[PDB]
C-alpha cells in the first residue's frame, strides 16, 4: 500500500508464480495486490517481450518492487 | 471482479471486443477476442488459439476459469 | 454469455485442458456453476495416444479452458 | 446435478478410475463418496509408471480430484 | 468412518508433492490432520525411520490401511 | 487439538524435523507455534542437495507444512 | 517466544526469505503484517548463486516459505 502508493507512475518489478517475471508502469493495486499495469513487458529467456496494457491477479503475485 | 473496477474491471471492460492475451498457471498462453466475462474473471474468447512450444493451436470458442487467470494483456495494435 | 455459450455445447464434443497437463475430449452432457462437468464417450490424450474413458465426471476446480471442437 | 453425484450414485459398487493432481491414476471400487468429492474406494490399487500397486481399501480427498470415470468394463 | 477403523493400524499415506509415508495411526481430525506414530518415509525407494510425526490434512492425497 | 495441538504442545523445546512445499526440509528447535501452525523454530538449518544450511531463528509459515516430526 | 515478538525484534535487520517456487531473496526487514506480507530494503534475489539488487520490495505472504535473520 504505503509502497506501492509511492510507485504509481513508476516501473515496477513483478514475479509471479509458474516463473513469470513482467515489468511495466503501475497505474493501479488494490489491496489484494491485483495490478493495472501500462507498457508492460515479459521477461522470458533473458528475451523481453511488450503488451502494453496488462492487468494482474493479485492471488499470484510473488514479489513487487519499484525498479531502481 | 466487482469490487476491483480500478484494477481489473474496467480494462476488461474497455477490452471487450478487443484480441487479448491470456496467460493461466501451469505455462498455458492463450489470445483470443475478449466477448465476454464474469464476476470470477472467467472468460469467453472467440477464435482463442493456444500457443504451445511456439506453436499455433486454433479452437475457436474458449471458456476460461478465472481462478487460474495470471494476467490478460488486450495486444498492442 | 458464458452460460450461454456452454449450453449451446450441450450434446456437442469439447476439449477440456485441466491443471497438471491433462487434455480431455468428449461429448458435454452437463455442467454446474462451478464447471464440474459430465462428459460422455470421453477421451484422455496422453503423449498422442487415446484412451477411451467413457462417461466422465470432472470437477471445475481444476479447469483451465473448454472448448467445443469444430 | 447428474454433474457430479449423479454418475457417482450410478458408479456404487463398481470400479472407477481417478486421476489426482501431481500425476496420480487409481482404480477401485466406489464404495461411498460425498458433496466434496471426497471418495471411499476398495480393492483399489495404484497405476505407477504402468505397473499395478494393490492398495486394498484407500479414503481419497475431493479437493485433488481431477475427474472420475466408472471402467467401461 | 475409515479412519476410526484403523486407529491403531498401519496405514500409507501420500501426500501433494510425491511424498509417501506409512505410520500407525493415533488418532485424526475433521480436516484430515493425522497423527502418526513409528511413522517412515520412503524416499527414492529407501526408507527413513522418524517416529511421530503429524501431518496436515490440506496436504493429503489418501489414506490406504496397509493390509495385513 | 488430539491431532496437532497436543503433539505440538508436547514438542516445545525439542528438535523436530519440518518438512514444506516444493521439497523444502528443515530442522529446528520448536520454541512456539500458532492457530494456523505457524512454527518459532531455533537453531534452525535447512538440508539442501543433502548439505546443512544454519540459520539459526526461523519463522515458518503453517500453510505450507507438510508435516512435524520431533527428531527421535 | 511469539512469532510476533521475533519479526518485530528483525526490523532493521537483514533476514533471509524464501518463497514457494524456489525462490531466495534477502532484505532489510522494515515492515510485516498478520499476513506474513513484508516491506523489505535493500532487497536482492539470490539466483543460482547471482545476486540481483532489487530495493525496495514488498512481499506478499501467501507464498512465504520461511524469514529467517541472517545470524
Amino acid at each position: 500500500g504505503a509502497t506501492l502508493q509511492d510507485s504509481i507512475g513508476k516501473q515496477v518489478l513483478v514475479k509471479l508464480r509458474d516463473s513469470h517475471e513482467i515489468r511495466g508502469i503501475l497505474r493501479s493495486f488494490d489491496q489484494h495486490v491485483n495490478l493495472l499495469l501500462e507498457d508492460a513487458e515479459e521477461i522470458i529467456d533473458g528475451n523481453v517481450y511488450k503488451r502494453g496494457t496488462m492487468v494482474v491477479r493479485g492471488e499470484n503475485v510473488l514479489f513487487i518492487s519499484p525498479v531502481p
